């Protein structure tokens, strides 16, 4: 009785093992090869987090999960999901062309990032219709952003309550909540790209909804282009407000990211925790959504939101 459905779920990718490292940030450095003693650097960070294995295995569940759900929750379309990346195999292209070869003449597409930007979401779902467009006799609906889904703003409002409910009375009096997302180059700003002003909204609303009045936005995890990137970094910001109003804990929401990925339990939970280390404050940061049953129920709600059902 159902109507048949791609779900193209699209991500940056990350490493299957340790010797992946090399060809996935050589991608990423857009051809340039990491010297020796930085490629050593990256699998030592992987090791300080736990390891590699797990990281494509978040996104797998994502997928899989979102996938489920969707088929549970409605009675009117059957779902399978592809993945597509960036970075690695599967890349956006071969799952296009998986799609196809199964038979998928319908689909809709989402990037596991809430905010939309011209330099990563908007590329994505362009090459996914340029594919399909190549094949032929498959068509694609995108989402563009979802970091304004009700459910998705109550996740992160909920965690931030619970850390601030966690905290002593004298952290809770003089806490400062940092909302970040992945920096981009500058440059964007030339198209009108909305991300920073996403980002920002995104701010409002989680500190909006947990009742917390002291929050600034932050960036982190930017690459290494000469042309500048968006700031302040994380590190920066959490120095500058320290020495600005002496805050005694600080709380790290990268709502930009959505797993616990290297860009999360490196760039804030050791590098920001060396910052907050120094000054002698608290740092907490709470779960990445991950593939829990809250998130893929508001991945869920996004894409049946996207296709008017
Ligand atoms: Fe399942
Ligand atoms: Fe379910
Ligand atoms: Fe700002
Ligand atoms: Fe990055
Ligand atoms: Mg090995
Ligand atoms: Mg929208
Ligand atoms: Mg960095």
């Amino acid at each position: 009785s159902r109507k048949k459905m791609g779900l193209l779920v699209m991500a940056y990718g990350t490493p299957y093992k340790e010797e992946d490292i090399e060809r996935y940030y050589t991608h990423i450095r857009r051809g340039r090869k990491p010297e020796p003693e930085m490629l050593q650097d990256l699998k030592d960070r992987y090791e300080a987090i736990g390891g590699i294995s797990p990281l494509a295995q978040i996104t797998e569940q994502q997928a899989h999960n979102l996938e489920q759900h969707l088929n549970e929750i409605q009675d009117e379309i059957t779902f399978k999901a592809y993945i597509g990346l960036k970075h690695i195999e599967p890349f956006i292209e071969d799952a296009v062309a998986e799609m196809h070869k199964d038979g998928i003449t319908e689909a809709v597409s989402i990037v596991l990032a809430p905010h939309f930007s011209t330099f990563s979401v908007q590329s994505y779902n362009k090459r996914a219709k340029e594919e399909a467009e190549k094949l032929g006799g498959l068509t694609i609906t995108s989402v563009e952003s979802w970091y304004d889904e009700p459910k998705f703003v109550t996740y992160w409002v909920d965690r931030v309550k619970e850390t601030y409910a966690s905290m002593p009375e004298d952290e809770r009096e003089n806490a400062m909540l940092i909302v970040s997302a992945h920096s981009l180059p500058e440059k964007i700003k030339e198209f009108g790209d909305p991300y920073p002003d996403q980002l920002h909204e995104s701010a409002k609303l989680i500190a909006e909804g947990a009742g917390v009045s002291e929050y600034a936005v932050g960036w982190q995890s930017e690459g290494n282009t000469p042309d500048p990137w968006l700031g302040p970094d994380v590190q920066d910001l959490t120095r500058d407000l320290f020495e600005q109003k002496g805050y005694q804990a600080f709380v790290y929401v990268p709502v930009g990211f959505v797993a616990d990925h290297l860009e999360v339990l490196y760039d804030n939970d050791y590098e920001c925790k060396v910052v907050t280390d120094d000054i002698g404050a608290s740092y907490y940061r709470p779960e990445m959504p991950n593939a829990k049953p809250e998130f893929i129920d508001a991945l869920a709600t996004v894409v049946l939101k996207k296709l008017g059902r």
